[PDB]
Order: C-alpha cells, then structure tokens, then sequence
C-alpha cells in the first residue's frame, strides 16, 4: 500500500553555493548579463517567440564561427554532445575516421568513432604536440578517411593547432574536415569558411561564459551532402541531423516537434553571443592574447615553466604550466582554492600528472584575474617550498 | 583578415521575452525558487560543493519515483535523451523489444529500438487506447522481449496507463519493464520498486516546474546486470552509463570526467525537487486530481467533449479535448494566445488535427488557471460563432 521513500531532510534546507573565480579551463564564471537572462521567466518551447530567438541565437553562431552555412544550430547536450552528433550523422560503419589524438579531445573522438563502428585512424602525438600538413596528408593517403578530426585549441595539453591549409588538403582527398573549438571560440583567430571547414562545433561554457549544457554547430554543404545520403538511420534519435536541421528552421519544411529545447539556457547563450557581437571578434581576440601574454610573462617570473615551448603553438583560453620537480601538484591546487577561493586544474588524460591548467575565458580573461591566480600560485609555491 | 559575416544586428538589441501562461503540456511556467536558482553564479563543475549538490537530487529523484536504487541519476538531455539513454543501455542489437505504441512515446521508442539494431514489436492502438494485462501478456509470450516498453502518462492521448501487476507479469517472462514518465510523475500515483519497475524515467519541464533540458532516470538491479554484462559497447559515449553511472557517484570507484555536467540547470532541478519534498508527493497527487476534475466540468460546460471517456483512464497532469465541428482549432489556440496571453496546443503524432491539450502542471496546477484557459476558450468558441 504505502510510501517506501521520505522527503529528503537535505532537500528541505535551502540550496547555498560558494562563491568560486573559476580560472580554470572551464567552465567559467558568468557575467551579470548572463545570470540575468538565466533568472528569467519560461515561454513556449514552440513559439514564435522562442523561434524568433532560436533564429537570434543562429546569427550569431555564424558571426562566432565566420560562416553563411545555411545548417548551423545548437546541440541540446554538452560539447561532448556536439562531438557526438557530427560523428553519428557522419559516420557510416566502416567509414575511414583519421583523428588527431594529441590529447584527450583525439582519444574521445576515437571512443566515440569505435563504438559506432568506423574504422578509427589515430595519429597519435605526445602531450604538447601538434599535426604538420605533412602529417596530416601522410594521413590521407594512407588511410583514405571519409572524415578527419582535428582539435583547434587542445584544452588539456595547451596546443593551439594551426588550421590553415588543413580544410583544402583533407578535400583534395575527398574528406571532410571536423574541428573541435570548445576552447579555442572567441579567443583565438578562426574563420570556418575560410579555412575550408566542414564541421565545426564549440560548447558554450568556455570563452562564451554561458553555462554549461548547450553546444554549437555547423555543417557545410560538403558534409551535409555525406549525412543526407546515409544508407541506414543514425543510431541516435536524439541527434539525428534531418529532425534538428528542421526544427531549427535550417529546411524549407515547417518546425515539426523533435525534442523540447533548454528554453532558459538558449536566453542565456543568446546573451552570450550578444555580449560577443557587442565586442567584436577582433577585439576578443585581442584581449585574450594580451591576456594571456601577461599570465605567461608572470608565470616565468616565478621561476615556473610553460609545458609548451613556443609561444606560437601556446593556447591563450588554456595554459599548461609544467609541473615543477619535487613538488605536489595536488596539494598547489587545493591551496590555491582553500586560501583563495580560486579554482584550476591538473591535467587531462595523457597530461594528466604532468600539468597545472589555467583558463583565461572571454570576460574572464582579465589583467586583474591573471594576478589574482598568479598571487595564488605564488602563495602555494611558497608555503611548499 | 576579411571578416566574411558581420555581428548581427537582431542581438545588438536587449533580449526580448513575451509573459506567457503556459497551460499546454509543458514546459510549465516556473515559480519563484526555480527563476532565482536559474539565475545564480557557476561553482566547479567536478567541486566537492557541486557533487554534493548531485547526491541531493539524486536523494530527490529517488523520493519522487519512490525507490532505493543504487543507478539513479539525471541525464544531461531532455525527456527524449533519457528515453534513448535508457534504450541503448539495455538493448543489444539483435534483441526482442516489444512496444506499447498507443501514442506519440511508443511510436518513438518504436523508432529509437529501430536505430539501434533492436527487434522491435509494436503493440498498436489508436489514440485514447490503453494496454490491459492480457493484452500485454499475450505479446510477451509471442515476442518473447528482453524488454518492454509502457507509457505512464500519455500526454499526446491523455490517457493514464494502469501499472499495478505490469512489473510481476514481466518478470514471470524474464522481460525488464521500462516506463514513461515525464508526464505523469508527481502528478499521479507512481511507485518504482513497489510495481517492480525496472527503468522509470521522467522530465524535468512537467509537473516539476524546472526548466526543460535535463530528465530523471533509476535502473533497478535486473537492469543493470543486463546494460553491464552486454559484448557490445553501447552506440553512444554521452549516453553511456557505465561512465554516468561512476560520474554520478553509483560506483565504488572514484568520480572521473566525462561530460560537463550543466550546473546552473543542477540548481533549479535541485530547487524544483525540494519544492515537491516540502508539499508532499500524495498532496501533489490530490492537488492535481482536484484540478483535473474541476477543469473537466467547465470543459464540459462549454459543449467540449473529452477525448478520453473513462474518467478512470483520464491523465490529470495533461487533458485531451475533442475538436469541436464546425470549428477551426488552430484559430482557438492563436485566439487564446492573442487575447489572454495563454498558450494551449493541438494534438501530437496520432492524436493531430483531433484533439485539443491542455496542462496542469505542478504549481500552475490550480483552480485560479482552469477559470482562466476556460474563460480564454470561452471567448473563443464564441468568436467563431
Ligand atoms: C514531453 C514528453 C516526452 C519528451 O520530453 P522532451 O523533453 O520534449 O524530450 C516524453 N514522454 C512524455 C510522456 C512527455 O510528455
Ligand atoms: C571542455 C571541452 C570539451 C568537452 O566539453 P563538455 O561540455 O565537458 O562535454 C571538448 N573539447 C574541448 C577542447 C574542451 O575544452
């Protein structure tokens, strides 16, 4: 007859957080703008209202993205999400997948194309590394992908990879070229179009300072042609490509009901790319290098070392700090947030162990935050020395 | 250094959001505690603060379903995602599936079983139907399933299905038992050991009142022998539950990184939980029974006729309402949108072009909101005639 379960007694106290700068690779802090919009009242998942700021939100991934793809949208997931859909739409079983695993985003990249059953191509690099045009065609002639991953800005090893030239190699053997800008979007130089990319997808907690749960991404005419002329359905329903195309007004059809979208985090991430339009990419660009300058020329200063060597290949949204011999890694993480409130990381699959990793995220990438992370290593330096 | 797209226009203007009363079948309005939530600062989405934050509502979500399984947790998806979750988890590819497709769910559990290489046998009845024990024991004994697959709340039909014997008849056949409901919970009785359910879900945008974009999912252990002794990998990395499952603390083992989870949507689920943990889930339930009743009788008033005739049979949370001849029931749901700012639908997959939809979820669930969708439809019906 009666109830197993009680009510919660955690639950029936009030929900408190702690206040945290987030200066780690994500996710980041959110500006007043940002926690506003997330504050806000609920309207119809199907409204023309919300329709109307769906369309909103797509100008504005072309604007960050620097393309006129007419099938660009956001993924209802995280930017795990987003990795996902361009695989399970892309790839067909047996499918030739060459990736660059230089770090973690390759390895999950690889996971993924195993398990939906394309044959995977790893070139695999140390932490640090990047891929030349000559590897990467060594790649193509061997392997003959239909699709190549790359990662534009390596989040767990601090490499920024260079993508000119890569787009126009990959379809001088017919392959399509996805690229990961979760980290790299609105902090470094990217143009899709111009670059010849055919996937491109970023999350919304990194540089955009949206909060985390949403993705965006965009396909062009190339890769579309490959997702609509699959000879079996995706294994996904939830990402299947056709459904989200239509929904987010991308085909000539009307809005038909797929999935309910995140309604309060599309305010949010609309605010997001408003802040950014408001800025200019140039201008974001600008301050993320400065930014990032700056950490770097204090970080030498204290005597530390940065993982990556030149300071062309250096990621500005996510620095690697090479972990100094003889000292506990762990314990300067938990000192800098136990004594500063402040939060950063280790490392991240194969630089796990080897590597502090601070972030430096669109409106978080400040002069003023740089010194307060800085004071805060400085601190935890000392205290174990 | 030719920028191809320039910022857009439409985002260089405040976000604009219209005041709606949102009496379809969801997302619902949210209430005060859940707007504040949404629009608090980001804590470290791998923090001790946040993983404490995970245990609450996954205290919560057991409260709500009434169980004490160990894999409970949310899905970093809508209703949708926790469906395809549950699906790619438990079935292989080659595995018996049987449906009860009597409404929109079915058809696309129906079509996600398709996708994923399952057998999949559709148990099909028109709209308004509902499965009986006999019936259900009949496509057990023919199709021999691994799993089955009921709708509690049929919110595209409004249609509540009958779930007591359901489990046991299951089981007597080695066949999991899997069950929708995002519709239904909180606001019906829904007991998830005590019916020997093995897969309940639900969403976050119903009767809760949270924001869509997460959904709620527990596993009794007979599932999860079978989603972790299966040869395959499931076809999906985001949705894989041996990695959420360790995210979400069910292990033994240590939390390692998957996905980011979405923190801000955390609060307000949390938020949302805890309102539901102070009324009481058999207050919930007679609050949304007295509703339903009341809504029905000026429905009735009106000349309407209800879609489902057995009162028994008629889902509170979501009522269905015969289109009227003579009328036009898309120029209702504009005028009740244009005049009175309330947002009703039509019908969903089977029941299109047949019936109207009307929602009372959680705390919009009230006397106060069935004299106003009426008086709204009142109007209409006049307008028309
Ligand atoms: C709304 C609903 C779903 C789907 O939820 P989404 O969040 O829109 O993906 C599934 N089942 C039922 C009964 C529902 O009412
Ligand atoms: C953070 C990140 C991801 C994954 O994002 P999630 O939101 O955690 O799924 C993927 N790639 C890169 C480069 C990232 O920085």
């Amino acid at each position: 007859h009666k109830l197993l379960v009680t009510p919660p007694k955690a639950l029936l106290k009030p929900l408190s957080i702690p206040n945290q700068l987030l200066l780690g690779p994500g996710p980041s802090n959110l500006p007043p703008r940002i926690m506003a919009a997330g504050g806000l009242q609920m309207i119809g998942s199907m409204s023309k209202d919300m329709y109307q700021i769906m369309d909103e939100i797509k100008e504005g991934i072309q604007y960050v993205f620097q393309t006129r793809n007419p099938l660009t949208l956001v993924i209802s997931g995280s930017g795990h999400c987003a990795l996902e859909a361009a695989l399970v739409n892309v790839l067909e079983p047996g499918d030739s997948f060459l990736v660059g695993a230089n770090g973690i985003w390759g390895q999950r990249a690889v996971d993924i194309g195993e398990r939906i059953g394309a044959r995977v191509h790893p070139m695999t690099k140390d932490p640090g590394g990047h891929y030349t045009l000559q590897e990467v065609e060594e790649g193509l002639a061997q392997h003959k992908p239909v699709l190549l991953f790359l990662t534009h800005g390596e989040s767990s090893t601090g490499v920024l990879q260079p993508l000119d030239g890569f787009g126009e190699l990959c379809h001088r053997y017919k392959c399509l070229l996805l690229v990961d800008s979760v980290a790299s979007l609105g902090g470094t130089p990217l143009y899709m179009d111009r670059q010849g990319i055919d996937i491109l997808y970023s999350g919304s907690q990194k540089a955009l300072n949206a909060p985390p749960g949403t993705s965006l991404i965009s396909f062009s005419d190339k890769a579309k042609k490959k997702m609509y002329s699959r000879k079996t359905k995706p294994f996904s329903f939830y990402l299947d490509i056709k459904w989200l195309a239509n929904f987010w007004g991308c085909d000539d059809q009307p809005r038909m009901y797929h999935h309910t979208i995140p309604v309060i985090s599309l305010y949010s991430l609309r605010e997001s790319l408003a802040l950014i339009a408001e800025q200019g990419l140039e201008n974001s660009w600008r301050q993320h290098r400065e930014a990032a300058a700056y950490l770097h020329g204090r970080l030498q200063a204290l005597g530390l070392q940065l993982f990556v060597k030149d300071p062309a290949l250096r990621l500005p949204t996510v620095t690697t700090v090479a972990v100094p011999a003889g000292y506990d890694w762990r314990d300067i993480v938990s000192y800098v947030m136990d004594h500063f409130d402040i939060e950063i990381m280790g490392g991240l699959g194969p630089s796990t162990g080897k590597v502090l990793r601070i972030g430096l995220l669109g409106c978080n990438a400040t002069r003023e935050n740089v010194d307060r992370v800085t004071e805060a290593l400085r601190a935890a330096l000392v205290a174990q020395a």
